[PDB]
Formats: structure tokens, C-alpha cells, sequence
């Protein structure tokens, strides 16, 4: 199984070894299971899938797949990739929403055609029609009979050509499609297979959106790619009851699951002590942590939670990675059991550099070892000189994972993909800040969003974090430190949802001034104004990310939902 080059030829052997082995089960309500697929039906409907797209011209095209969370996604993605139609899976329109964000990814990856199901195209075709002309073709693929299959002609597929765009969540811009080749998927597939350990006898369970890396590379294709059975669930069904991932595990003696950092603490707020009695988790070997700052406290939370339901603290796998590394970079707790911690100065930090305090403390966890055969290294990202041991620089990835560039962004590739650094080219720039410390890759922001106040940096998840427990009337996760310009000079701007308990009750004045004590205190900061806005209103990305420049955008043109303003 190592010695394929590419998905296609590997679903076809698991199809003829593994043919009546189950390979998804997807519960629909997270509950009850509602629907299965061996690997030899999914072979089978990916075959019937691509023989339908080649019979209407999409090879070698882009098309869009606009799906619920289910089997029907996991079909037409394979079938794109059976079929050479460079798949580009998106977040579905929901009712009463603009296709605001859809249009765009049409427009960027000039596709021509969107791959959805017959209870959407019936709703969704005309409005694609006004947007996209005619000449784009809406096609449903979850009526294509099986026998089509028997019409489907394999393409010669070498590694490097491209599998699918996958479009980045927005964070700081406008979603950039990142292309990603067949051997890019390969070789991820084996980094995290050198990481996870998994086997064919491993079993998973994944609720995370099937449209972006975590979910599609590790959710969907690692099972495939370890011959494994994996247990599906949307994430509304997650985020609406916490306790039917960890009664998944339970009941299906998961191995191998995990989610970004705030699912963790999700589940340590919402899980009923009565309910942690049905729970035995000690089958839980690997709990894998990324996409967002790993905190210490969490960790620390959630094994403290569970650990009468069997959970121990040593399953916990960080990791980072990114779409442009297709997926993973780093992960695990190296030679020790716990996930490697860190306690160093704050005021370090701010100036680049990583100390013990000799001023206050910050802890941070590692994101894992560099696995494989990929090279990693912290470079100033201004001078493009390497830093030294203790300095905070860029994180720069240069291996085989490092997707192919940007999609018709040849100004923008050049300047990430081809990084150079001393004697060093072909560098990808992560646009991630950290460090590396006894081997573990420390990861502490995001550089495009970095705030550089009075002559200091900080770290805006820093802000947040501190704002957000100041006051009970602010709702966490939802709130933006930005800098914006006063007369020169960058200065600190907070804009913060309130709770839907206290939006008709709000002292502005006394919940302002609870943020400014917490700010002062911690990090030595004034700011210019305090934005409060309307539960539910923070521009966020299809996957819930804060968007923080576009935080900054409606703070200076007025179109953000405020319940109260201080400055
Ligand atoms: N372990 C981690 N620690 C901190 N941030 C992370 C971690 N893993 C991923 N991220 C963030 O998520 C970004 C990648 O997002 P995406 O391309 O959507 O996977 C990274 O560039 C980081 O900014
Ligand atoms: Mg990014």
C-alpha cells in the first residue's frame, strides 16, 4: 500500500481486498447510524460518479460540491478524483443567506460546474444561473445509477497532477485556493499514518466539517488510506449535544478522534456528571488536538473532566498544519508521555524572544515533532535570516506536502512558495510566528494578524482571552483585538459580543471599564474604543474563525451590529 502514487489506485485495492468491509457509517443525528458504505459500494459509486462527469464534459475542470455533511460529499469527491475534475468542496447555502462567498470561490477558480444533491440543485440551479450565466452547469449526482460505472475510463493519473483546490477558511483574506497535487495527498497521508499509527483494525470517529483539510485529508481519506472503519456525524450534531462524540467513542471503542482546542472545552462545559458515568474512554489512544492555539488549561480541563470515564491525559496528540502543507507538519509529545509545556517570560514573547522570567508568565504547549522527512525552520520574517536558538521568528516548511501553490495567483505563489533563507530556496512561508524548543514546534500566532502597539508586540488571541472573562456579559470566543490608525499611530481597538441574557440590560460604562482593568493589568495596553456588538454578528468564516480584519473593516465604516460603543 506504500508503493501507490495516487487515491484512485488505492481505493480500487481496498475495493478487491477489503470489498465487504464497512468503511463509513454516518449518523445523521449523531445518534443512530443512518446510512453505510463498504469500501466496495464506494468504489463502485465513485466509479458511476466519474463516468457521469466525464459524459458531461468536467474533466479537467473545476467544479464546486455544495453538499450536506454524509455519504453523498464523500462520493462526488472521490468521483472527481476517479474522474480528473478538480474537486472543490465548499460550505453548502443555506436558506435566507447571500452567495455572497460562493460566487467569489466560483469566480476565483473560474469553475463551471457545482456537484450538489437533487433537494439542493431543485433550490439552488436558478440562483446559480442569475450569478453564473449558462453556460455553468449545476449537476446533481446522488441519482446516477450504479451500472453508468461500467463507462467510466481511468485517466492516466501521475502524482503531480493537481487533485482538488482547497479554498483557506478566510481568515485574514479573501479565501486563496490552494492546489493541492495527487502525491501531496499521498505523501500527507503517510505523515499522518507515521504519526497516528493507525492500523486496518483502527476504528474512528469524526464530527468535523468534510470540506475543509482536517475533516476531508484526515476525517475522510486517512481511513481510506489505513484500510480503517470511521463513524461520521455532522457538526451541528456535535455542537448542539457535546456528549454524542464522546458516547460515539464509547460505544464504537474509537481509537483515534480529536478536534481544535474549544471542542475540548465544550465538551468539559456541557457534559452532565451523570452522563460522564456512561462513559468509558479509556480506548481513547490518541485524542488529537488542532487548527487553534492549544491551551494548557484545556488539556488540563478536559483530563480532569473525564478522568473517572477512563480518559487519560497522555492520549492528547497536538498538532499544526495548514492547507498549504496539505495537512499536517507536526504533532505528538515526542519521547515524553504528556504534551510538552513550556513556561517562559511574557515580555519575552513580545520581543521575539523565549526565556525563563527573571516579569509574568505565559504557558505554551507544543504542537508536535516535524514528522518525516520535511525540513522546518524559524526565520526573521523581514531580514529572511534564519533565527538562533530562544528567537521567535516565521515558521517556514519546505518538504512534499507543500502543495503546488495558489490557483492563478502567480505573484502571491512566488512570494510564499519560494521562500529563500541563507544557502536555502523553495521554503513555503507559513505566515504562522514560533519557535523550536527540544524539538517540539511551538506555534504563537498568526503574523498577519499580529498587533505591533507603542512600540510592542502582542498577540491579539492574548487580548481576547483576557477580555473575554472580564465581564459575564461578554461572550467568549466572540471578540477581535485590532489595531487601527490614530493621528500615525496604531492603537488598540476591541470589538466583542455581548451574551443575549445581557444585550437589553448593558451597562456599557461598567462592562468598558471591567475590560480596560483587565487589559491594563495584563498587558499594559489602553484602548482607543471598546465595540460591543449583537450575539451572533462577529464577521466569522463559514467554520466559525473570527475574521479580524474584517472586524477592523466594519469598525471603521459602521456596519457592525452594536449594542454600545466606549471611547
Ligand atoms: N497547533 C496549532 N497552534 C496554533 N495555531 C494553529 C495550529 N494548527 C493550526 N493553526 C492555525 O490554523 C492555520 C491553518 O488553517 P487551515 O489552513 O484552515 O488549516 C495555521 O496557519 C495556524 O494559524
Ligand atoms: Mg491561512
Amino acid at each position: 500500500v506504500g508503493q501507490f502514487a495516487n487515491f484512485v489506485d488505492l481505493l480500487q485495492y481496498r475495493a478487491k481486498l477489503q470489498a465487504r468491509k464497512t468503511v463509513f457509517s454516518f449518523l445523521a443525528d449523531g445518534e443512530a447510524e443512518s446510512a453505510a458504505l463498504t469500501y466496495g459500494e464506494l468504489d463502485q459509486k465513485a466509479q458511476a460518479i466519474a463516468a457521469f462527469l466525464q459524459a458531461n464534459q468536467a474533466q479537467g475542470q473545476r467544479a464546486l460540491l455544495l453538499y450536506p455533511p454524509g455519504l453523498e460529499f464523500i462520493g462526488a469527491f472521490l468521483g472527481c478524483l476517479y474522474a480528473g475534475v478538480v474537486a472543490v468542496p465548499a460550505y453548502p447555502p443555506r436558506p435566507n443567506k447571500s452567495f455572497d462567498r460562493l460566487h467569489s470561490i466560483i469566480q476565483d477558480a473560474q469553475a463551471k460546474f457545482a456537484l450538489t444533491t437533487t433537494e439542493l440543485k431543485d433550490k439552488i440551479a436558478d440562483r446559480l444561473e442569475a450569478l453564473e450565466g449558462t453556460d455553468f452547469h449545476c449537476l446533481a449526482t446522488d441519482q446516477v445509477e450504479l451500472i453508468s460505472g461500467k463507462n467510466w475510463q481511468k485517466p492516466n493519473i501521475s502524482g503531480t497532477d493537481l487533485a482538488f483546490l482547497q479554498y483557506t477558511s478566510g481568515s485574514t483574506g479573501d479565501p486563496k485556493g490552494v492546489m493541492v497535487s495527487h502525491h501531496n495527498l499521498i505523501h500527507n497521508s503517510g505523515l499522518i499514518n507515521q504519526g497516528f499509527q493507525d492500523t486496518e483494525a483502527s476504528m474512528g470517529v469524526s464530527w468535523l466539517p468534510p470540506y475543509h483539510d482536517m475533516g476531508l485529508i484526515g476525517g475522510i481519506l486517512q481511513p481510506i488510506y489505513v484500510g480503517a472503519t470511521q463513524i461520521l456525524m455532522p457538526p451541528v450534531a456535535f455542537l448542539q449535544r457535546p456528549f454524542r462524540w464522546l458516547k460515539a467513542i464509547n460505544d464504537y471503542r474509537v481509537s483515534t478522534s480529536g478536534a481544535p482546542n474549544f471542542a475540548y472545552d465544550l465538551c468539559a462545559s456541557q457534559i452532565t456528571p451523570e452522563q460522564i458515568r456512561e462513559l468509558d474512554l479509556s480506548c481513547w489512544r490518541l485524542a488529537f488536538s488542532g487548527a487553534e492555539p492549544i491551551r494548557a488549561v484545556t488539556l488540563e480541563n478536559f483530563a480532569k473532566t473525564f478522568a473517572t470515564a477512563g480518559f487519560q491525559k497522555s492520549a492528547f496528540y497536538p498538532c499544526y498544519g495548514m492547507a498549504e502543507t496539505t495537512l499536517i507538519v507536526s504533532g505528538g509529545n515526542g519521547r515524553a508521555q504528556l504534551p510538552q509545556e513550556i513556561i517562559v517570560s511574557k515580555q519575552g514573547i513580545e520581543a521575539n524572544q523565549v526565556r525563563p522570567a527573571q516579569e509574568t508568565t505565559v504557558t505554551l504547549v507544543g504542537s508536535g515533532e516535524v514528522i518525516g522527512d520535511q525540513i522546518v525552520k524559524i526565520v526573521d520574517p523581514q531580514a529572511l535570516t534564519e533565527c538562533t536558538v530562544g528567537e521567535i521568528g516565521e515558521v517556514w516548511v519546505k518538504g512534499e506536502s507543500v502543495a503546488q501553490g495558489y490557483w492563478q495567483k502567480p505573484d502571491l505563489t512566488q512570494q510564499q512558495f519560494q521562500g529563500n533563507v541563507g544557502a536555502e530556496t523553495g521554503f513555503l512561508r507559513t505566515g504562522d510566528l514560533g519557535f523550536l524548543q527540544g524539538g517540539e514546534l511551538y506555534i504563537t500566532g498568526r503574523l498577519k494578524d499580529l498587533l505591533i502597539i507603542r512600540g510592542r508586540n502582542h498577540y491579539p488571541q492574548d487580548i481576547e482571552l483576557t477580555v473575554e472573562v472580564a465581564h459575564p456579559a461578554l461572550r467568549q470566543g466572540a471578540g477581535a483585538a485590532v489595531s487601527v490608525d490614530v493621528n500615525g499611530e496604531e492603537q488598540l481597538v476591541i470589538v466583542q459580543e455581548v451574551e443575549r441574557k445581557y444585550a437589553r440590560k448593558l451597562n456599557v460604562a461598567a462592562v468598558a471599564q471591567a475590560i480596560r482593568g483587565a487589559i491594563a493589568a495584563e498587558h499594559q495596553l489602553q484602548p482607543q474604543a471598546i465595540c460591543f456588538i449583537k450575539p451572533g454578528s462577529i464577521p466569522k468564516t463559514s467554520s466559525g474563525k473570527i475574521r479580524r480584519h474584517a472586524c477592523k473593516a466594519g469598525f471603521l465604516d459602521g456596519s457592525l451590529a452594536v449594542v454600545g460603543e466606549w471611547q
